[PDB]
């Protein structure tokens, strides 16, 4: 599992369960191809997005749609989603970690790129 | 001035000078059009991007440049750039500040909206 | 002014108004000596603390009574407060700015350090 | 294991290692008594700490060391430690967990309180 991502409620101080996630990889063009998607489980992860075959070095785009999130819970937020772009390279550590915590006007993401 | 970014430095505890902002507003087509773009100040601050007139209601994009300005730090970052998408002016004019704290594996960013 | 506190509610995307924050410094027996207290104002700051005269070389606690603040909203917190500690002013004197970041079960703390 | 921290390392985007924790709990004289202690491991976490047992309720503060942390890495720090200070209620989920993330002049810190 090269690619898995992390998702925290700052407000509930739990983990963001059912957001929807859609990854991307940028093509020769400058356009963004659709790679994968999911939405996040019962412990605000999502999992077995790609293979270390299929991610290779690249640019990648990831999507957390955090405003459809935050309406389901009645909360009025500032962001149409959170975007995480970010180039995968062969040199570093294998397995990437990206992490977001949400708040209604504010979020932070985190890497961590490990072996 | 209706929409303005601040963006502060984490690992040295100080404004993020120089860094290049460009905004983008979605357009009816569903594309990205170059809205305004600009550079952070010695205080980190990016003002007089745009006017009222001119900010009129939709979804914009301002992409902070912060692998670029990592980099000439000598750090290697690993994001492309912070992405901060929103609908503004949605229900009559406001004044958007979007900041962003920086680290080279990590960024947040908020938003302060104010009512003229 | 060489002390300053920001305070920002990430859920209403505002300042955070009168929050209460109680700054120490660490006397020489070890323990919290009060050295200065004040309220956010509407802007979501804190000025005129101390003076540089007063604000010597030490450790300094600057505590933020988030828990108060959350509870008026009618919010139930995790925190009792962010606390932020630091030696100050130990190769002369600088102007510190605490920024904080609020959400319910999360805070994030930068200082923003200048010289002079 | 009613207590679990994490800490991350915003600078590297990595686990923390090796980082030393040290937890209060608030006495009646409102001092601050030691209560639990250990290192973070190499995925960044610190176990152990507590059972369901000795975890009652009442106001703890637990206390990162960042600051030779950083000095390890020879990167120059602004805080001493980061403090964490919370009360522990029943009534709620079951399982916290403190995470913190690091650099060298800003930190950030999150409850994930679960069942
Ligand atoms: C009211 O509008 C703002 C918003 C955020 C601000 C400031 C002013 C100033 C002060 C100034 O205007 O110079 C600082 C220092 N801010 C931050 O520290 C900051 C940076 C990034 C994040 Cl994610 C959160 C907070
Ligand atoms: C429940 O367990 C957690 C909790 C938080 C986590 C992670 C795992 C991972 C995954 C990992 O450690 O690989 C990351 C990246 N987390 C963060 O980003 C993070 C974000 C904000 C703060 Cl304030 C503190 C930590």
């Amino acid at each position: 599992c090269p690619l898995m991502v992390k998702v925290l409620d700052a407000v509930r101080g739990s983990p963001a369960i059912n957001v929807a996630v859609h990854v991307f990889r940028k093509a020769a063009d400058d356009t963004w191809e659709p790679f994968a998607s999911g939405k996040t489980s019962e412990s605000g992860e999502l999992h077995g997005l790609t293979t270390e075959e299929e991610f290779v070095e690249g640019i990648y785009k990831v999507e957390i749609d955090t405003k459809s999130y935050w309406k389901a819970l009645g909360i009025s937020p500032f962001h149409e989603h959170a975007e995480v772009v970010f180039t995968a390279n062969d040199s570093g550590p294998r397995r990437y970690t990206i992490a977001a915590l949400l708040s209604p006007y504010s979020y932070s993401t985190t890497a961590v790129v490990t072996n």
